[PDB]
């Protein structure tokens, strides 16, 4: 049968989740254990980490206009996502998407990782460039597991002292 | 690097390839060569077969009305996608897409299948509803394999032929 149910209307799902939205990520998941994850995205974030996705993520910018921070050789860049623009990153472009308007939304789908394919969630230093800390996860929840993650990094000073200059990053408010 | 380029308008996408989305499929692939296969299906498309996608689709109606007939059980259903609608179809599910409305656009989104994962497109009687035909095939384009596909089973009587009441399936006019 149709196990993730019928077809349902978009903007007013969106309307009617709006309050649920919430920072650091700013996520939430559409259908439940599905093979595509298929989220919504809204504003305001707070992200400092860069994501390393071993698969690819399509974006489609629905409501309101964002970016996304990446590394594209070793170089800091820029893809803008103005509103209506959609969007395939490749598997391991590091990203950090930055959602600062209120009453944003994105549609983010990305597929469930075999088993032994592991997430990478990477901070760089302001200072000198060079990585201060990476953590591999065999992600089970792009909603509820990330936050808790970013937590142990701002928590700890040792995990963000730059190995290259000793800069020790802003953490939690970068 | 961006291997498939950067963010892009996606109504004005449309609008431009819009004298692209021909019957009758109605497809048209975004990005090539991806793990994503993205596309706009626009209307009026002509389908007489249910494809078994070994995948889940997923769909969002973004301008004009659709709909797709279903095997549920053994019954024949209707999802209809109406303008805003988004859906997520399962695994397996038997589904043939009907586009009635010129200038429709609708996101579907499925994923490259594994090395020995195959698509089916069956047809059924229309008088006792049995099995009339089925192709499996590993596809390598949901654009450029399939109206050739559908032109043997129409071009062909046996093909068409209910192997349980004999009932001679229309074809390219059903
Ligand atoms: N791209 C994202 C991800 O991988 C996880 C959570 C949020 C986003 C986003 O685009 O905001
Ligand atoms: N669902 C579809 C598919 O699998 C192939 C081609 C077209 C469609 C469609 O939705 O029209
Ligand atoms: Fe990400
Ligand atoms: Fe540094
Ligand atoms: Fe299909
Ligand atoms: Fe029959």
């Amino acid at each position: 049968m149709l196990t993730y149910g019928a077809p349902f209307n978009f903007p007013r799902w969106i309307d009617e989740h709006a309050h649920l939205l919430k920072p650091p990520v700013g996520n939430r998941q559409v259908w439940q254990d599905s093979d595509f994850i298929v989220t919504v995205v809204g504003g305001p974030n707070h992200r400092t980490d860069y994501h390393d996705d071993p698969l690819e993520e399509f974006f489609y910018q629905l409501r309101g206009n964002a970016y996304l921070n990446l590394w594209v050789d070793g170089r800091r860049e820029r893809a803008d996502l103005k509103e209506g623009d959609i969007f395939l990153l490749p598997p391991h472009v590091r990203h950090s998407p930055q959602r600062p308007e209120a009453g944003s939304a994105c549609l983010v789908i990305a597929r469930q990782r075999p088993a032994g394919m592991l997430d990478g969630f990477e901070w760089y230093c302001d200072a000198c460039g060079h990585l201060v800390h990476r953590v591999e996860v065999q992600l089970k929840s792009i909603v509820t597991d990330l936050p808790p993650l970013f937590e142990s990094f701002y928590a700890s000073e040792d995990k963000r002292r730059c190995p290259h200059c000793g800069q020790v990053h802003p953490g939690r408010a970068a």
